């Protein structure tokens, strides 16, 4: 149908036998068979009625042929970089989630996986990182914190001329944005416990894939490393999918008028907004993205001191997380980005200074009164 | 206090501000932060105070310094594993799991890491097994599914004296029979969904470590990789922690009664039990057990067909997964042990007519007269 | 702040020692206490955290002093009712939900209270019917099924020019339309599974009262019979309210597009919807609802089969209940009123051949396409 | 089967077309429907799949025909006292909790129905009660917080021969003590917040009924009063429901040993207990008691300051409820009781002095030991 109407009654959105207008929580662990292989569910963590469901939606949401719903969108990275083996070379992008910058570090290059960063909106930079042992690109569009749009097509492209795989980090669109897998991505996975949960109350990843055949890959490795998304919470993010259109609109048309405001301000100094027009990517983000998210980051004048910019909203909520009804800010140096040394934060964009405001649903005329709390707490 | 009070009252098991006789389920992604870095607890996924909470339970059940609570017992093991990098080498028990020997075969050794398979009650086998490259030596006692009897203790200072990590995987004892990190162990692991939530209703694993230091790694992998138990599973962990006790002696004592019906069945050819005593490992049982589990496998003489056996039993229940209240039966070569290849199984000591048998909490009589009506399912 | 701020951030909207985003569902049935007496809560009956905050969100929401969240929005009106001793008249409206009908002639009037049915919309019906031994008006609106607009303010002032309760029903309209406690009414009820649940997966009541001195009587009758909703279903219901503004514009929009459609059709006979302009109750509709509301019933054309109709949508789903963002559709004499005797329903306005639709959230585009499947099986 | 085997798989335990181990939580709150009225369910108050089952396994447990689960125990008794009308007089017990105190005097006399308070031990008092407007019998064995043993089979027969309904408030005993339906009772209610749920998390009630055409009648109430209880609590007392058997014995033992240390002490000068053997109900209730209750009540010597006694406990916790795995205590007149008022209270057996214990589930040496914490703060 349309989207909106998918979100509703897509995916597995009911119970064949009673008529619930509501996926029973499977909560069992393992199932009674009664001929060996024949059940058509056998172990909770293999698949569940309740996790099937949330898996099969954000499926047909993202154009793609199989879900996988896992612990954490950690969790789901950590077992979609399972399929590469150490030898293995993957180009990365430069601004990544501080997170996925630590697994790569931390963990993934303990296995003999290879790692470049790569400025993936200079396609050149990207084609000349392309080594014989490359397997695969992962990048995000938008990046975590700088919303760097990046060329999801022509990533794609590049990578089938050189048999590598496509990896998007979907989370800061969603499929109400983005749906990588319909310019020629591979596999497309989320930060569930973002904008597809909506409402800051579910940590949980999804991965996406489009070929059938790696479907098969991706699910071994859920079940045999299991870090699999559980009944209740696959419930609650099914449950806050249904939502999502409307939550979605809420939140770019706020982003919208928050951007409009904070340009009008001279304490802030520079601006990080896939919609601004002096913004270069703003043209690949009008072509690829339907809105423009609703994420903003933002610098103030370097007198002036974020920290208590952000102690003085009063609206708007100091926390880490992102994609929630309600309005968070931080502060990346000092929060979600700590993960990254301050000289490579430095190198890549993130000045000690940078404020990233997640644009929530909450009405703009009590955010900007907000906002205004803020500049006032700094003499603006 | 003595163990049973420590179920009831032990880890964190109330609500300090409220007196609540229950740790709240603290569905919150996100917490606010009035300074930043100074708030308890930032974000969901790197902990809240419902998997706190368990975490702490099952630490000071196992007499370690640490708990550490994952979305499944194969998640726990993945990000313990992840401690090792490529080019490490870790001897393991020539008896697991079938999911341990797959995350070994199909990702572990993608990742540069070198496996051993080892009969570990012959320490002299397992002492060769060491390679300067060697960094661990992981087990399980009682194994899956023919419950081999490893001296924890004895592997432990093997370790030491090697500057080796002994993991041992305490699923199918439970803290009720065995502490290994009281023999000198330094990681102990659980599948969750086995004894501790025992209600047959909770994916989950616990890694607890006795070292401060350890605690730290293997919370550090934790968080980075994100394979967490989700807080109303961490809350109902808990809640089937309170009655282990309980519910382990009936056990126990239930599979003394099973053992002795099934010794004196000449239907029944084989009997895998560590309280066998003609059984070699009936001393280390004793030794370093407190009770001999709750776990029977057994084979029927080679003309009977297990399946007729299994698929005519009516309170016992064909499914996999094992530990809890309702007795479950299984056919390991046909359901959890299909991941390893016929020709390794047949090899090491898993004929493909063997039954395993978790006896469970149902009143024993009604157990007796069920297994015979398996059996008069098949004599000739 | 505005309203659509209050839903995100109002009533308790996080945890005060935490900062969690999320009241946490306190399941504990018991709090400890230090000192008896002073303990802030005490028995989860008589009130915990997480239903408290639900209490306090539907407060603020219906410009009240006091929320009251019960088990069902019959329970909710079962203790309201209990205010109410034998001897008591009570003046109720001719169109109400079946169960409450069904509550009143089955239970109440078991208990020495007298009713008399009244149009509302006549006030001088309504100021006829006011006995020595009245003490109370109670009516809905939009009335269930036939969406009969009453004048709340009017039947207010007669309230206390008599020294009467006004009872209010405002599970249709829901806050974001209807407001009744800022017309002069005394006590606010829902049935919480319809729109603030929003999801077609809570069943629970609310209850809001404007003075402080009945907020005291209907909470000592919430807390000795008991009908309270639980820790669980009180945090959904929080959690689905969030999201109250942004379901409510998508509902009434669909809605305004499903009566200039249905009214365009021949095959359709009659309709009831507040926003029919040639309908008489238009004007008080529009001076006291914000919105004309997302509920049509509707009548087609007498050899016109209403069960063909239904039973041949596919998008729309034929089920009880309503305010679910699926669109629901139900004939009112097979289903939700029942409960009231084929000549009563007649002679009230109900026909056996009446069709009630829940308009939804689904693209507008694929409702109407939907309702046309329904027509076409019907031949118009 | 036997009584322990029922509570692993009686009711309804599992889930017919997957083999879930696990009553799923049907969390929906409508269901669709083929064709009108054909459908299995249809709306989640009027029953689910959830409830169905926890309604299924308290009736076989209580060898009746029919359960019925509610929001809580006073929510249960509520509607089973809207059996009757104004005019009805009904026989209650002496020494009943505090709320069914409440309900009564605050709610129920308001419809009509008088009663009158009679020691149900006293047969010929039942007897001469007796008047031509009363029908039915209410009380509780063993009563809170006194322990007055009643004598069940008598109460019956005397119902019997009057054309009376006996309803038996079983909160105390619970199914693995007393069966009352097996005495000839019609009404056995529960309190399944005290020991059915057990684990100190669900507030809840149940009501079975041994006819059919009495379940018809409870049921049309439930159904229409709607105080029902929810699906994830429902699934919790279930979930806790299976372990009963473990837990009750573990309680009644305790008891025996907290009793016989009790006597022992001067400091208290009185106990109720009913295996207290001077006690003269001690023999009707080795006669219908399997088991003698894990609830004792005791006082003090008059100088000796029983808050003192209770805030100075710290394994035993100070707090309203009972049936908990932890062992709870309270003072009757400073808490559960203080709904009644001190002069009733003295007439009927309740001195200020008076203390409750909740034995529970923890070491009976760490509970000893404990009590005597309390007996050195006041001095024995
Ligand atoms: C584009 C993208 N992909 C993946 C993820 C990971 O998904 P999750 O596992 O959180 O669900 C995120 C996370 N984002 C959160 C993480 C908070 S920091 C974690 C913690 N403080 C720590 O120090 O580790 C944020 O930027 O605010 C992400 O933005
Ligand atoms: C000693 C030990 N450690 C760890 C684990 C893993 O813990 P979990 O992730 O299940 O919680 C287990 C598991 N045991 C279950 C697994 C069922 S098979 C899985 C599925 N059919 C598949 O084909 O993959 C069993 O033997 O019955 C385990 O016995
Ligand atoms: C204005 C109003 N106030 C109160 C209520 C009651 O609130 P709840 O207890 O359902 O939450 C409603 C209910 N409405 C649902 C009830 C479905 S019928 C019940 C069942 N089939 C039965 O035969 O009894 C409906 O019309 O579709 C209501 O429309
Ligand atoms: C034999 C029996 N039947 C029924 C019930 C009622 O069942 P519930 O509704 O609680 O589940 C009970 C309750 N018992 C609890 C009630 C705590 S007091 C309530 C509150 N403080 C208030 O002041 O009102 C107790 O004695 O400790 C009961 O002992």
């Amino acid at each position: 149908m349309k989207f909106e109407t998918q979100l509703i009654h897509g995916g597995i959105s009911e119970d064949a036998t009673t008529g619930a207008t509501s996926v029973p929580i499977y909560m069992a662990s393992t199932f009674r068979q009664t001929k060996i292989g024949q059940n058509q569910y056998e172990y909770s963590r293999t698949g569940n009625p309740t996790r099937a469901a949330v898996e099969a939606l954000i499926a047909t949401l993202e154009h793609g042929s199989a879900g996988f719903a896992f612990a954490s969108g950690s969790a789901a990275i950590n077992t979609v970089f399972s399929l590469f083996s150490a030898g293995d070379h993957i180009i990365v992008g430069n601004d990544v989630y501080g997170g996925t910058f630590r697994l790569i570090d931390a963990v993934l290059k303990h296995f003999g996986m290879t790692f470049t960063a790569v400025d993936t909106r200079d396609l050149a930079a990207v084609e000349a990182a392309i080594t014989p042992t490359t397997k695969a690109i992962y990048l995000e569009t938008p990046t975590n914190p700088l919303l760097h749009i990046t060329d999801i097509a022509a990533i794609a492209k590049l990578a089938q001329a050189h048999d590598l795989l496509s990896i998007i980090d979907n989370t800061f669109a969603s499929p109400y944005v983005q749906k990588p897998l319909d310019l020629g991505v591979d596999i497309v996975l989320h930060s569930a416990s973002a904008y597809l949960g909506g409402h800051s109350d579910v940590i949980g990843g999804l991965v996406v894939t489009k070929t059938p055949a790696l479907g098969e890959k991706i699910g071994y490795l859920q079940n045999a490393i299991g870090s699999i998304l559980a009944p209740q919470e696959s419930w609650l993010l099914q449950r806050g999918m249904k939502t999502l259109a409307l939550r979605m609109q809420a939140h770019l048309n706020n982003a919208a008028k928050i951007f409009t405001y904070l340009k009008s301000h001279p304490a802030v100094t520079k601006i990080y907004y896939p919609g601004d027009p002096d913004n270069p990517d703003f043209s690949i983000a009008k072509q690829q993205m339907n809105g423009f998210g609703a994420m903003i980051s933002f610098e103030l004048q370097p007198g002036m001191n974020p920290q208590t910019f952000v102690e003085h909203l009063q609206v708007i909520t100091l926390a880490e997380s992102l994609g929630a009804l309600e309005s968070l800010i931080e502060i990346p140096a000092l929060m979600t980005h700590g993960a990254i040394p301050r000289t490579i934060r430095l190198q890549n964009g993130i000045k000690d200074e940078l404020i990233r405001l997640s644009v929530g649903v909450e009405a703009s005329d009590d955010l900007l009164a907000d906002l205004e709390r803020g500049f006032a707490s700094i003499q603006a």
